[PDB]
């Protein structure tokens, strides 16, 4: 028995990464993934909060738990658009963090390419706001993190449909095998500052987007707009 096989996961995105690093590009791409979308609106959020440990889908689930950026756009994911990101577009995220959440319509999902938290030949893992309703109700801390953002609540859980989408993108806070770099309050305020200055430019390479905004959430709940672009 003899012959190739293609490169695990981890390392190829880890190539993707190394063939593309980023600075202010990354709130870029991400701005160009809601123009994709046919979005109108897009929001970053960087959020200060750590998020309890308890009511995890899995213990190593903690680590992920703790400040975010988030990045809400108001279009809703078709199909075609779930399966569109499961696959520089959105693997420029990876530079910030390990494990993207997805919450749109009725769906969240959560990717995984070091392979290790949802099974062994698993590389993330989606659950769904209907079917998945009394799991999701149970893992109480696992979900706080998608509620209270972007006018999500409670009763979003309930309905079972978020009439949008976010990404919740929890900062690395040491280095993994897809990546060394580590975000800070700092480092995003940085790239907050980067796109700030292009940000009359960037909006006009755009048809549908016409509105993006920045603003922090402290740990004690305020939140403050810090910079805002119209069309």
């Amino acid at each position: 028995s003899f012959g190739q096989t293609t490169p695990p996961l981890v390392d190829f995105l880890k190539d993707i990464l190394r063939r593309y690093p980023e600075g202010g590009q990354i709130l870029k791409e991400l701005i160009q993934n809601a123009e994709d979308a046919g979005a109108t609106e897009v929001r970053f959020l960087y959020d200060e909060t750590q998020y309890g440990n308890e009511s995890l889908w899995s213990k190593d689930m903690a680590q992920y738990q703790g400040s975010a950026l988030y990045v809400y756009n108001n279009a809703i994911f078709t199909p075609e658009d779930w399966h569109g990101i499961q696959e520089i577009g959105f693997n420029s995220v990876y530079h910030i963090t390990d494990v993207p959440s997805i919450f749109s319509g009725d769906q969240i999902g959560m990717l995984d390419p070091h392979q290790t938290l949802f099974g062994p030949h698993e590389s993330g893992q989606c659950w769904n706001l209907k079917d998945d309703f009394k799991e999701m109700n149970e893992l109480t801390d696992q979900f706080a993190p998608f509620i209270g953002v972007f006018g999500s609540t409670k009763e979003t859980f309930q309905n079972g449909h978020f009439p949008g989408t976010f990404f919740r993108f929890p900062l690395r806070e040491q280095p993994s095998q897809l990546s060394s770099n580590i975000y800070n309050k700092e480092k995003v305020l940085e790239l907050f500052d980067s796109f700030r200055a292009d940000a009359d430019t960037v909006l006009l390479f755009l048809k549908s987007v016409q509105d993006v905004s920045l603003h922090v959430r402290e740990a004690d709940g305020t939140e403050r707009l810090i910079f805002r672009v119209t069309a």
